[PDB]
């Protein structure tokens, strides 16, 4: 009998695993990686937030169970991650239009929302933009689900070229998924204005399409409730939606795999029913969700001083980003870069395009130690006041 | 446009969770739960762990970041979990030909394996015990498997019935799965002597099956080591393995989402093409396993003073299952059920099938606060030296 696993082909390595080794690897005292995908503080550590560690503390104190959460998570972190998204208060929280499952990650939501939809309706094809978040593409893909692409940024001129996405999206058929991030697109940057995000959602309603949301930066981009601003404009108009969120980057939280999938129907029995078959799709996969992190989100939202600590945290994060997108700039100025980098300054969140083609980029690396991805993605929060002037010299002598 | 969650139907309804629900609504006082899945105390809870407090403490110390692991999680837990599966000196781990992925629970684990097979093997079939763990084929049915039963259980007689078992497997083909418990069958209790843990890994061999070991309860049986056998003369006879392992319910870690899928190959270049594709299936799922469970458990066993602590722990479970088991069989004696319960005794971990009807059981809930699950599955972890005469005696009421 021939082995069951002898003719397995292995898998494409990773692109970014094999830069980071070399990274690693790389003896050069000037290296810099601007390839990275968290955030890093000013010291260049991804630190546990001071407001975590103390919710940590009080969950070691006080826990006395890890018994199992049932399929949906815990109750109050479903409770805290709507209040977040539609605001408390919010009509559609009130008429019981929105339940909750607290899922591994957002990268778990995403999965769960494929496996829910692939088996519950007749969805066929999720729209994403250009370019896409590549988790995207496999996450449907294993679903069954074809995944499309619309137009989005215009690399070129470095906008979001939103007649040339509300063109494409008439391609997308009623009963179609079309996924938006919520806000800090990633990897661009560049978010719909609220006006822009009232037209898709009108157009949205008018067209037939299910949105779907991912968000895993909202406080990123100008902060708590305005990057939820865009998620609000769709709840309004739609009698559908679903919502993958994260805790990852805004709690700091990456590994402990802290979201959510939330779905919004018409009506509390509508909600209801197609919730009791995601969470059949949970008990498909890995049953019920993992308690450390999301224990963590409760504890810290659920108590005033915790959470105005959390929202500092997060607003330091925020600003520290903001003020590297404008030192980036006017470096790049400053050491005579032959170019226009002023969209730096007008997008949201730790990426942008460089705009660098990947021979700069392949240049960047073997000249000059500067790490960024093949797309030229850079990760602003890689940047420091200390490394942007070495970092800035070497772009503008690669241009 | 209509939308596209009103035509779906709802899921049928969890009678487990509906009994759950009448338990909690019943105010009696004399409550005794044996339908519970998890291990519970003397006093009726379900603790934290010491070993798990000392090392979450440690961790708070300690940790300093929070950001992504690869997608097969923590090394050191994989390093930990093949040596308690396949033991130390374990000639397959020194030929480098095993690699473990760490997953949101052995659930997780099994979801990952199956998903792997569907997209990178000619695997069709799935073997599971009659009866076996309810979750198992909701879970390969999800990847596109067919799950099939071969015998297993004798309730009459309350025996593993050996030659039915090897009888009903002829029907597997060259290529199927085979998946077996490790130890403590659940729900049955009955297990294969190593002898026949020995027949079966031949049988195994000269039919082509690829076995699948679910092991969650390493441990509860006689030991550590003990319940390991079955699963290490399997790892003696074949050139390829899966195993899906759980730290859920011996580290009392069921809501932090701890355990491995771990594969076996031939060869290490063989087991490494195989393991690039399993991580591509974790990564269109939930992309990085849940750290802080793991991280637990490394810490623990890494660390000869705690992992000592664990031991003691995890032998005072074991044991007060089996005195419940030997209580609960001398109680039923003296108490005068008109029947022999003997078989109990030699029972392995906290399940057994009671062997009473549905009317017995209805009829336990009603009268007497008794609640056991439809089937007459009993958790003997759930009785104590404090319930068990008015346990045994309504049990013999209803005979």
């Amino acid at each position: 009998h021939v082995g069951t696993f002898e003719n397995i082909t292995a898998a494409p390595a990773d692109p970014i695993l094999g830069l980071a080794d070399l990274f690693r690897a790389d003896e050069r005292p000037g290296k810099v990686d601007l390839g990275v995908g968290v955030y890093k503080d000013e010291t260049g550590k991804t630190p546990v937030l001071t407001s975590v560690k103390k919710a940590e503390q009080y969950l070691l104190e006080n826990e006395t169970t890890k018994t199992y959460l049932g399929l949906d998570g815990l109750p109050e972190f479903g409770r805290c991650t709507q209040e977040l998204l539609f605001g408390k208060g919010s009509a559609l929280i009130n008429d019981k239009r929105a339940r909750t499952a607290q899922t591994p990650g957002g990268s778990g939501a995403l999965r769960v929302a494929a496996d829910f939809l692939a088996k519950n309706t007749s969805v066929k094809r999720v729209w994403v933009s250009n370019p896409s978040w590549p988790n995207h593409k496999a996450i449907f893909n294993s679903a069954g689900l074809e995944v499309r692409e619309y137009a989005y940024y215009d690399a070129e001129n470095h906008t979001l070229d939103f007649d040339a996405l509300i063109n494409s999206l008439n391609e997308a058929q009623a009963g179609d998924v079309v996924l938006f991030h919520g806000c800090c697109h990633n990897p661009t940057g560049a978010d719909p204005t609220l006006e822009q995000w009232q037209t898709l959602a009108q157009l949205s309603v008018e067209k037939g399409w299910l949105p779907l949301i991912d968000i895993a930066y909202q406080g990123f981009g100008r902060g708590l409730e305005e990057d939820a601003e865009g998620l609000r404009a769709f709840a309004a108009m739609h009698k559908e939606l679903i919502v993958a969120s994260s805790c990852s980057k805004n709690f700091g939280l990456y590994n402990e795999r802290v979201g959510a999938c939330t779905l919004v129907a018409a009506d509390s029995e509508t909600v209801d029913r197609a919730f009791s078959q995601m969470k059949a799709a949970i008990r498909a996969n890995y049953s019920n969700p993992p308690a450390h992190g999301a224990s963590v989100v409760a504890t810290i939202l659920s108590n005033d001083a915790l959470r105005a600590i959390w929202e500092q945290e997060l607003t330091d994060m925020r600003q520290r980003i903001q003020r590297m997108r404008q030192l980036f700039v006017n470096t790049l100025q400053e050491k005579g870069a032959n170019r226009d980098f002023s969209f730096i300054i007008k997008q949201n969140g730790m990426f942008s395009f460089s705009g660098l083609t990947k021979e700069q980029v392949l240049r960047l690396r073997e000249e000059f130690g500067v790490y960024a991805v093949a797309s030229g993605r850079v990760n602003v929060a890689g940047m420091t006041p200390d490394n942007m002037a070495p970092l800035c010299e070497a772009i503008v002598a690669v241009l």
